[PDB]
């Protein structure tokens, strides 16, 4: 048993709620939440700029300390980072951006990383901002990812679409 509440089962592994993941961290203290990160952790928008927000910008403070140490991440990579206040882990992971031009093809890759975790809070990769189908993000998730995975979708209307679209 855990802590996660008001999810809906898709699969064996995988959850999926309307909700804000900012405030389901905030409800929930997982041991991972994911970040949509970009290679540079740049934390500006969507999902990454809300996380670091909510971290009155430590997030950025010590990923900034993680590139100049380390350089960037790959696309389709991952750090574990520290979950400041909403998680004891931040898992960032760069899922490819279509606005960029990048590889849609990484999203599995990207995926994989949750497979280290056995439980993990998450958004859909490549969502949003970073230009993708999110429809198509669920679809690989379910098939790349085997632990547990509860993902929170921002968006009612689209929430809805993922459900009702779910094969």
């Amino acid at each position: 048993v855990n802590s996660f509440s008001g999810y809906l089962k898709l699969t064996d592994n995988v959850y999926i709620k309307n909700a804000d993941i900012v405030e389901e961290a905030k409800k929930v203290k997982p041991t991972v939440v994911v970040n949509a990160a970009n290679v540079y952790l740049k934390h500006g928008g969507g999902v990454a700029g809300a996380l670091n927000k909510a971290t009155n910008n430590a997030m950025q403070v010590e990923s900034d300390d993680y590139i100049a140490t380390n350089g960037p991440l790959k696309v389709g990579g991952s750090c574990v980072l520290s979950g400041h206040n909403l998680a004891k882990h931040c898992l960032h992971v760069v899922g490819p951006n279509v606005n960029k031009g990048e590889d849609i093809q990484l999203l599995k890759s990207a995926y994989e990383n949750f497979n280290q975790h056995e439980v993990l809070l998450a958004p859909l990769l490549s969502a949003g901002i970073f230009g993708a189908d999110p429809i198509h993000s669920l679809r690989v998730c379910v098939d790349t990812v085997r632990t547990n995975v509860y993902l929170a979708v921002f968006d009612k209307n689209l929430y809805d679409k993922l459900v009702s679209s779910f094969l």
